[PDB]
């Protein structure tokens, strides 16, 4: 495999081609395509970097290759089975891609690349206007390699858990210094991230140096409030921290416990940052609850100032998260941060607060007895509504637990699914409300109170209220005797039908909906919860040590983690990989050639043969004795 | 494409006729909701006339659907059209309206302070009950969706199935 | 007495008997070659 041959393999029409490769060559060159165009590997590299996304950089687009390519051993490649795997996948040649995948090294990595490349071509095929979409074909090819990567990880995990966790985090050096666990996140390949092995790793990254089988959360919270109790905690040895990726400054300190080291290990663990923010967030709500319930004067109280400080500094910390994320382009930094329910809510919560502060604070205190100054009122009322956002953000903290977190994810999924049942209920409501109002209140002029009256009491009927003494307004126990008139005897009949429909049909249908959909939503929600632990835990490695009142100093002073292996440990790891791939194919053949469906049929074939042979004996064996009848 | 062709393709697509009827049907209910909640005088309002026009012309369009169906014999044209829940309901809704219009409109306005004229009252009260039919027809439009439509069909099937449990409850 | 166990010991014997009939099929040819040659 040389460069000129590998050119020809992309530039050939004498075989099954991908019609959409050329449609991708255009977009990376932005318009230019002569009819006699011979594809070049510089142009293939730009397709790959486009498809793989992020900050991926192919070896075709580097200084070393661009020179030797223009110049033209050296035209060879060191790893040609990688160059052909990409070819077979860009050309939509799955049977060739599977074959070439089995040959070479780094099998689990190559499978996660292939999953990514097909997934990205499937998306462009949706977004493009062609005769055959081919996208369910490519989406099928992506999930085939994705299933292989998962099956190899389970194989490695059953052999050695610690070495399997190392496999998720070593750099690859032929795949743009990337990581198998990063490639799977890029493809949203969830059974791999929801797998026991990498959940075990995220839980060890959560600890840091802290050994949290001996310790308990009683003593971490204590040690945050009682700093000198940091010294009486059990930590981990460098040997126990070997499969865990670390920062530069971390490994230095682990390499050299000294007193100052034992503090550093504590305040830079993600678990400690969590509780150290959590406690500050709860102290925040207590005050903002005190401020909103207690009378507010012209000048803010000491409680209110502390609240303004937190939200101001909290907002600053959200800006840096945007402009320091894994995506390298702004528009990607934006869309991904707004892909989280509670980051959207914090954006509204922050913006709405300072509107309210502006009115509350920038209001001209014409003394009148406040709540005669209506600009002050609007400011305070925005606070009273904004605090709802900050209670609901507690569900973000609570979802860190294994039991609570999936239920928090179910609540969103079920609101989406119960939508149309609730639309029908809202129709039954108006079907009742409009006649009830029209019959009982005929002498009315137009007003926006009509819009409340057709909707108000019918809604409250769903929730256990009957308005017993308002039914039959002409009765003696009625509370609406001025409303008795012609045609009011109809409204009890109407309401009897209304509640029959809402409870006996529609509430119980909704109960029946949930009972019959609970399991598969719960199952999806557990996998989704596990996939998102990654984005959650990997953020705390980048967050500062101080929480959002005192973080301001960490910002001013300020103005990823990597897995390190010595060479013998890289050697032991590449051997672990090869061995576990061999075991995988072997056990696959054995299970196949040990099943009844496979033994019945190879028996079926031999018996068919042996039938022919005994006949091929039966004719001949007659023909033996004919001598001892004739020769004799 | 030619300009006039590109309009023809639009106004003769079934999706476009649907939303173009749907929006007119919603504008219809808004007015008939305004008419039924706001005080009614001797002479109909501009809102009420528009409502009478829609139901009159709506009725005409239902007649042609009957006499232009795939069945070629009248008695088959009839039975098949009445095989739909909401076409039966529209038949009652249309007939009941013009009874109410007759009383509301053909009533001798002996001035007395209306709601002393009891023929006017019956007319108005039929409107207030007839509008229920026209909210429930919105379930016919909503059943065009894949998620909502089956639930609309379940509601009918379950009323039929829960019948005897409800008879026992009525006995208790 | 189970099918998974009877299918497989059947699977093994049939593999053996295939070898034997062949170990007959070569030999049984080699019998009649007398009554073509000896005769
Ligand atoms: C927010 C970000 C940082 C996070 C930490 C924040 C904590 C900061 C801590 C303390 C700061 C408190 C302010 C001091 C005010 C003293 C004023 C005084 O004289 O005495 C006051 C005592 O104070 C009160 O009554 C105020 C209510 C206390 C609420 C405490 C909740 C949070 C505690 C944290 C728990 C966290 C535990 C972890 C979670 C489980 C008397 O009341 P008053 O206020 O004068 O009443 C108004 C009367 N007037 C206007 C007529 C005069
Ligand atoms: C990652 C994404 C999330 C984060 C995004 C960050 C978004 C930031 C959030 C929100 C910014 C936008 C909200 C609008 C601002 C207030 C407007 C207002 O009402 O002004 C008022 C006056 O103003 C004052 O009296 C001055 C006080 C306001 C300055 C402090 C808040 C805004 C500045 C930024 C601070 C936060 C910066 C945070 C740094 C990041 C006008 O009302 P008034 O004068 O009372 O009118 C009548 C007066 N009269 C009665 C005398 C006639
Ligand atoms: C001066 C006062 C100071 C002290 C007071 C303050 C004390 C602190 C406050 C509360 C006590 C909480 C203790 C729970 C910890 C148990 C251990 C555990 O398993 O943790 C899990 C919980 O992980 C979380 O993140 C839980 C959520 C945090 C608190 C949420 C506040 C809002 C809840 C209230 C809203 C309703 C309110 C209505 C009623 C008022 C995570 O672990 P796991 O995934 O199961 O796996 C084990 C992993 N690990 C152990 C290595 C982490
Ligand atoms: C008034 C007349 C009646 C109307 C009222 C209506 C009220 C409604 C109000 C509020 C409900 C709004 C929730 C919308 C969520 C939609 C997003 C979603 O589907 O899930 C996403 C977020 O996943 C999560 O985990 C989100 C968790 C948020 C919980 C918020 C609860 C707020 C409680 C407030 C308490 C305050 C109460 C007191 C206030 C004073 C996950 O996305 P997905 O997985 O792709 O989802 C597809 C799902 N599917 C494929 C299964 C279909
Ligand atoms: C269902 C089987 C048949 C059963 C038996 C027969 C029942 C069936 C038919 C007929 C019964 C209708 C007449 C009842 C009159 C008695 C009340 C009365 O005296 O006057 C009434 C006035 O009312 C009117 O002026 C007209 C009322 C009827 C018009 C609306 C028809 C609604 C039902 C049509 C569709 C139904 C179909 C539903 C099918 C499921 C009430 O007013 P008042 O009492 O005079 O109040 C005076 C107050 N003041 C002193 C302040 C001024
Ligand atoms: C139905 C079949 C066709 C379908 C379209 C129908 C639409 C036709 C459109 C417009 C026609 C409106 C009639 C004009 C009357 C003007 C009178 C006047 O001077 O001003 C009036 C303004 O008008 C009102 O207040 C009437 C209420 C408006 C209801 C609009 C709902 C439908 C809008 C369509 C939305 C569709 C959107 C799509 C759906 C999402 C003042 O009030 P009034 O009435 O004088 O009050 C009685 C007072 N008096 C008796 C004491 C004097
Ligand atoms: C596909 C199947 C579905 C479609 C089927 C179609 C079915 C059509 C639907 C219904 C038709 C049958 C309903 C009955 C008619 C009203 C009777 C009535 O009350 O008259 C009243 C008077 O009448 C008037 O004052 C004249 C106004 C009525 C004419 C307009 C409606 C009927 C004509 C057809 C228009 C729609 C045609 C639509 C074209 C298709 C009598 O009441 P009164 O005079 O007040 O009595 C006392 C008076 N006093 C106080 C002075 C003593
Ligand atoms: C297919 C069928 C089509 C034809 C239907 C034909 C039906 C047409 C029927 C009848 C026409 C009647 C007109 C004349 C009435 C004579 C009485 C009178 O004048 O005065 C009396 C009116 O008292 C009433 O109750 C009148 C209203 C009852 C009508 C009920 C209709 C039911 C429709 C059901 C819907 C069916 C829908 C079915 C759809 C499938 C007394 O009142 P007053 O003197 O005016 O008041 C002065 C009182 N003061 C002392 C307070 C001042
Ligand atoms: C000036 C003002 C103008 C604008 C305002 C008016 C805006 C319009 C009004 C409402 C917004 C509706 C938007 C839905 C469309 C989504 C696309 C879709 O999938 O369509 C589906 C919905 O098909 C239907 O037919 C839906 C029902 C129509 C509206 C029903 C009104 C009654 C509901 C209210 C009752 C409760 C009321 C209580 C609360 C008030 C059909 O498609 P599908 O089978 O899923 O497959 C896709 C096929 N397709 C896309 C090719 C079609
Ligand atoms: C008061 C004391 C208590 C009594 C009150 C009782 C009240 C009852 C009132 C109303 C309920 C009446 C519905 C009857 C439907 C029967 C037809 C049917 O079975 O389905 C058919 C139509 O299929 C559909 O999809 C029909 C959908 C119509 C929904 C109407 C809801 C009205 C809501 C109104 C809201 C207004 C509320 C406010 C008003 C002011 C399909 O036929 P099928 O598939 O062959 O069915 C066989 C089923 N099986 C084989 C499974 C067995
Ligand atoms: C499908 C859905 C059902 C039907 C429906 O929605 C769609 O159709 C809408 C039409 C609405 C009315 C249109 C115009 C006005 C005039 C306005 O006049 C100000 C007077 C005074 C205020 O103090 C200042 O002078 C008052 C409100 C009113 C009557 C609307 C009420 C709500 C109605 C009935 C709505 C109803 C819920
Ligand atoms: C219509 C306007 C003018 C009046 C007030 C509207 C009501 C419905 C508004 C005001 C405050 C709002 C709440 C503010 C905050 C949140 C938290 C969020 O996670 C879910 C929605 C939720 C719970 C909102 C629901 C709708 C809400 C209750
Ligand atoms: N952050 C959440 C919850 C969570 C999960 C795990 C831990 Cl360890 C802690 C908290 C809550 C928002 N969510 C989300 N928001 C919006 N749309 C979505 N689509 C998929 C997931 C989400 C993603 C998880
Ligand atoms: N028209 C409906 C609902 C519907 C279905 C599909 C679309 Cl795309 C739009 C609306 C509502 C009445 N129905 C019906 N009515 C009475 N008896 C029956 N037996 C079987 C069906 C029906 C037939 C479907
Ligand atoms: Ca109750």
């Amino acid at each position: 495999l040389t460069i000129p041959r590998l050119e020809e393999l992309y530039n050939t029409k004498q075989g099954p081609t991908n019609p959409m490769l050329f449609h991708l060559i255009r977009d990376v060159k932005q318009g230019n395509l002569p009819p006699g165009y011979k594809i070049t590997l510089i142009d293939i590299g730009l397709v790959i970097e486009y498809l793989m996304g992020g900050t991926y950089r192919c070896t075709y687009t580097r200084k070393r290759f661009r020179l030797i390519y223009n110049s033209l051993e050296t035209k060879r490649f060191p790893y040609p089975l990688n160059e052909l795997l990409i070819w077979a996948c860009l050309m939509k040649r799955q049977v060739m891609a599977r074959f070439l995948w089995q040959h070479g090294e780094e099998s689990m990595a190559k499978a996660l690349v292939a999953c990514k490349i097909y997934r990205s071509m499937a998306y462009e095929a949706k977004q493009s206007d062609l005769v055959d979409d081919t996208s369910e074909e490519l989406k099928q090819y992506s999930n085939d390699f994705g299933q292989l990567a998962v099956e190899l990880l389970e194989q490695s995990f059953r052999q050695d858990e610690t070495m399997a966790m190392k496999l998720l985090t070593y750099e690859l050096k032929n795949w743009s210094n990337s990581t198998c666990l990063k490639l799977a996140v890029s493809s949203r390949l969830r059974p791999f991230v929801a797998h026991t092995c990498t959940q075990m790793l995220l839980s060890d990254m959560w600890m840091g140096r802290l050994n949290m089988r001996k310790n308990s959360w009683y003593k971490v919270i204590l040690s945050i409030l009682v700093p000198p109790a940091i010294l009486m905690l059990e930590y981990k040895t460098k040997a126990e921290m070997s499969h865990i990726p670390q920062s530069q400054d971390a490994h230095q300190m682990t390499m050299e416990l000294p007193i100052t080291r034992k503090f550093y290990a504590f305040y830079h663990a993600p678990i400690v940052k969590f509780w150290f923010n959590t406690l500050a967030y709860l102290g925040f709500l207590m005050l903002y609850t005190f401020v909103v319930l207690v009378k507010m004067e012209q000048l803010p109280s000491v409680q209110e100032w502390i609240v303004i400080a937190y939200i101001f500094t909290y907002a600053i910390e959200k800006v840096r998260e945007v402009f320091m994320s894994e995506a390298g382009k702004i528009s990607q930094k934006i869309k991904v941060w707004f892909s989280d329910y509670f980051n959207v809510s914090d954006t509204i919560a922050i913006i709405s607060f300072f509107v309210g502060f502006g009115l509350r604070f920038g209001a001209k205190w014409n003394y009148i007895n406040a709540y005669d100054n209506h600009v002050f009122v609007a400011g305070r009322l925005i606070y009273c509504l904004n605090i709802i956002f900050w209670y609901v953000r507690l569900l973000d903290f609570l979802a860190v637990n294994q039991q609570a977190g999936p239920y928090v994810m179910m609540i969103g999924k079920m609101v989406a699914n119960m939508f149309y049942i609730v639309v029908i209920m809202a129709l039954v409501l108006l079907s009742f409300g409009v006649p009830r109002k029209a019959i009982l209140y005929p002498h009315e002029e137009p007003s926006w109170s009509l819009a409340k009256d057709i909707v108000f009491h019918p809604y409250w009927m769903i929730f256990g209220e009957v308005y017993a003494y308002e039914i039959d307004v002409c009765a003696n126990d009625s509370t609406l005797p001025t409303i008795c008139g012609p045609g009011t005897w109809l409204t009890p009949f109407l309401q009897a039908v209304y509640l029959f429909v809402q409870y006996i049909i529609m509430v119980n249908l909704l109960i029946a909906f949930f009972n019959n959909v609970y399991l598969q939503v719960k199952a999806i929600s557990n996998i989704v919860w596990k996939y998102q632990r990654y984005h959650f835990i990997m953020a705390y490695h980048e967050k500062p040590v101080l929480p959002p009142p005192l973080i301001i100093l960490s910002h001013i002073v300020s103005l990823g983690p990597k897995l390190f292996l010595t060479e013998e440990d890289q050697k032991k790891l590449h051997d672990f990989e090869e061995q576990c791939v061999e075991m995988y194919f072997d056990e696959k053949d054995d299970k196949f050639n040990s099943g009844s469906e496979e033994r019945i049929r190879v028996t079926f074939e031999r018996v068919e043969q042996m039938s022919i042979q005994i006949k091929e004996v039966g004719d001949r064996v007659n023909y033996i004795k004919r001598s001892l009848q004739s020769l004799d």
